[PDB]
């Protein structure tokens, strides 16, 4: 197959209609505006291709066969690598001054007319909390179908060691924290009463249910317990790669926000602020619980931590 | 106009035919291979858009009106910025293992079938020593090196009747090397004195070779030099008097032409590594602006540079 | 000179005291925390070395000799290059998980104890609106001495073409805008309800530029930084940027805005890193002037006025 | 603890003696030369801190307890991230023209830490520096430690899984039917070349000879073990070790890219280097996935140690 025919360059390298040239006088810098956005859209299609493939492995129960954990993590890492290059790609728009942009600004749509469908589809597919025709039907499917957060949440609920009749991680953890706080108290007094309130709040299921309703939490109480199990026992073979998956989900969340930030700055630069946009807020949250390592429940001769499934 | 309609996404986002899926079983990683190369081709079109516009300013004599020097420099810098991102874009291909590449390798063309027309057009347009007609035009038309060469020959201060830069420079170097040789012979018999006499005879041969027009003409014929002797003299004038207003922006242009040359080679290197990584297993000749690198490596001391009287061309533009 | 002796590696490569190891159990990741911040501090010293040198060229009147404009622009570009690498340097902190950071968090100072003097000195020296002793004296000097904004402001007031008796840029500009809006209004008067509404909005924007009293009030509210004459001079360089005399000064204004974007992007990544492990534009006016959508055909024309192509010293 | 006192900034921010300023006239650009190299040396110390800690896990036999595989991989990835930034750090030296460098060149070079790092990875000064350099050359390199560990790879044992025996049988039979398929001009020529490459993998005498000529680094058993991790990378037990091999190759590419940019910078102002050549080599054997010996799910591939 010929290079240009395999790549279908007859479509890609023939889609550059300078609106300034079409509606009057050609403005040289408008070509950079067209190519930079066409390049962003190519990478959004690849990010969607990886995200949808990983979403499928989860929805079709293939994540249960743990031979696929390398594939899932590898593809999630690739999404972060692509996202790192998209943040870098803003350096090319920087080469165009705001004075030169104003020369072709008249031949462009308002801020309303200029909005990406693929980025909206990607945000919905990851699980970011709240176009016509085929675009409107494809957007409806993104909102209807299970988000990556919902699929990861269901998977986190099945985490080994959670079962109260088996390992009973939450029961052991609560007991260890309670007993550790007793011996710590037997001995600063102001900082203890504050520290105790924070650690014990983790076991308040009613508080977590209220925070979920206020949009402050996303994961279910059982998925939150399962994520913490992977956190503490990350060195145990069974949780080594799942820890990398949680790590990657947080990294993707940081990059999604860094891209939205640079894009926002670029709009304010050429034309003249979210904090809760983190889908995996709970994964960041669990990293902040300052439980002393010597209070983490010890690991018994329980074969789950070193035996895999298929 | 709608975002996708202005960007013609109906062509761009509908040009991904996975050959594995077409000829049998779909191989997931093949989509990354298609998009990475399509993304490289989008940036090659933008690099060609900037390069051809700058080439036009030169060929149509607009470079004579110096009000355009900001435009030329700005666009040449943009080419280097885009080139910096294309070297970074290789990090995305790194996410695909050589083992996974082999799964879709059977559904692909040989090393011969896989060759970029736009990169070849770009190399020819910079001046590296229907598709067939467009390639013929790239080789026939004046390269960026040829246009820059002609422009360097018109550099003010070169004229022997006027400033006579080359005559002053040769005189200053000759007299400076004489007093340096004397200083070396004044040193008492030492190990460092014998090393200094040897390093002087080598340093003197390098600096004086700059004034051998017959040697430069011979090296041009052997493919070792690219710029004409007058363009080489003109480039050195911009180098030494870069602080003088008239040469501030032209110095940035020469700087940018060297930067582009370094990036073109770094891209060829990463691409070569990628081929040897997926298929199994730093050239100076590839530098178009070798002479601009060459002039930076002469090392003439600042106090030997001929002095400028402020009753001269260095501050009046055209 | 010996490599390690020239670089004084006996100081640099002997300044790593792991506080976890000192106060009890050594935590491996704490070495990365020490080196990453020591590396940031080396680059802050270099950014201060370039910034102070450029500030000096301005304060000591050397910017008047325009042969130094390449030097000023080159060093300002270098500050942006270094700043671009400091934003990238945050990828190294990313390699340390927040869980591992908590293992050495107990052996560290509060949010008050952890604050950079060099970054504070740099912010003050550019002109952004715990330490004691020699540090407190050096911080007082940063706030007292002329900022890079003040030095650039004074230089912008001297911009050629501003003088009312000479080129009179502001007078010409106001006249041209007023007369251009007259002919545009006439064309419109011939439904076109969106055109008449967009005209009254366009007119309000362009004419606001000539309201000196509004600019003086915005300066007081902290919304503007440059004086009205420095604001006029910056716009002169903007419109006549292609004219040889203003080619390099345009790059300088461009660089001052770029440095401002990078200073904020660094503060952003740093803030995100603190929230990850624990749970402001000085040149606002330069960004502002880029947003005025004046049609290029209304910009006052340049006849045989020798200032645009003759330099000074 | 105060920020500058914890960081010992009294040493770091007071180690800049401009030799131009000391021996006469101060040259502004010389400060950039000092800081850029001091910054490189800070990162070489961190790269050595990570590399030595990983080397210790191997020499200490702690790698046998597979709970440490996350730690080893994580630290090896960190070394590649730091290395990526050192290649980027060359953009700061680019801001200094060769003409300005010549102004301080009269008042003026090989890194001990980079030499120590090259020796510690396994790339084949006087006083305390000479003693520390001797230790780097004497002590077991990261290649030697990885080599010993690769020899213990499960599935290699002929009495057990017998990977090499199965693999040779599968390749031999697959090449027979491929040759037959061809017999029905460029394909016949490319087959004779492809067959020679794949069959050479089972020539232990050829590998032993190439090791002696400096063309190979890993022992035949470590080479067999690396290929086992390559093919069965999806199997849980080999998921993280595959990331380790991947990282060792990535570090090797970055070490070379740094040596390249450094060399270009010296010329601007004035395969043998690959330790893990074998890991690149094994990736280049174009074996079809349907020839890989199948795994019965009554095996070691899912139980850790
Ligand atoms: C067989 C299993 N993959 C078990 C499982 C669930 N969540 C996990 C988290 C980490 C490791 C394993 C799991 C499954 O239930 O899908
Ligand atoms: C008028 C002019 N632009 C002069 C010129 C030519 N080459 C140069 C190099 C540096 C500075 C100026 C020149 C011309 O002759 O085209
Ligand atoms: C001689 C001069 N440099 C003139 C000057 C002032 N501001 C400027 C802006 C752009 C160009 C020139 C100027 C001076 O008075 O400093
Ligand atoms: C118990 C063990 N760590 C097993 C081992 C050795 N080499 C390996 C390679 C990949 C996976 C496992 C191994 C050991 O014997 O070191």
């Amino acid at each position: 197959l010929i290079y240009g025919n395999y790549l279908h360059l007859e479509k890609v390298l023939n889609a550059q209609e300078l609106q300034s040239e079409t509606k009057g006088n050609k403005i040289h810098d408008e070509h950079l505006f067209i190519i930079t956005h066409q390049a962003y859209e190519l990478w959004f299609k690849q990010i969607l291709w990886e995200l949808d493939s990983v979403r499928e492995i989860f929805q079709n129960g293939h994540v249960r066969d743990e031979r696929n954990m390398l594939k899932v993590v590898s593809r999630m890492h690739r999404v972060s690598v692509i996202l790192k290059l998209l943040v870098q790609q803003f350096s090319i728009l920087e080469t165009m001054t705001a004075l030169d942009f104003n020369d072709f600004r008249e031949y462009l749509s308002p801020a309303s007319g200029f909005q990406s469908l693929q980025f909206r589809l990607l945000e919905n597919k990851i699980g970011v909390l709240q176009f016509k025709g085929e675009e409107n039907e494809l957007l409806l499917k993104s909102e209807q179908e299970k988000t990556l957060l919902e699929l990861v949440e269901a998977w986190l609920e099945r985490t080994p060691g959670l079962e109260p009749h088996g390992f009973n991680f939450w029961g052991k953890l609560e007991k260890n924290i309670t007993r550790g706080l007793e011996e710590e108290f037997i001995r600063q007094v102001a900082e203890f009463q504050k520290q105790k309130e924070v650690l014990l709040s983790l076991f308040d299921e009613k508080r977590h249910e209220h925070l979920l309703s206020k949009g402050e939490r996303r994961l279910s109480y059982r998925a939150l317990q399962g994520a913490l199990m992977i956190y503490f026992y990350r060195e145990e073979p069974r949780f080594q790669v799942p820890f990398q998956l949680l790590t990657s989900l947080m990294d993707i969340d940081s990059l999604m926000t860094k891209w939205r930030y640079n894009h926002v700055c670029m709009v304010h630069r050429m034309l003249g602020v979210s904090d809760r946009y983190k889908v995996f807020v709970d994964l960041f949250n669990l990293s902040t619980y300052l439980i002393p390592r010597h209070w983490i429940p010890k690991m018994n001769p329980t074969i789950h931590k070193f035996l895999e499934h298929h």
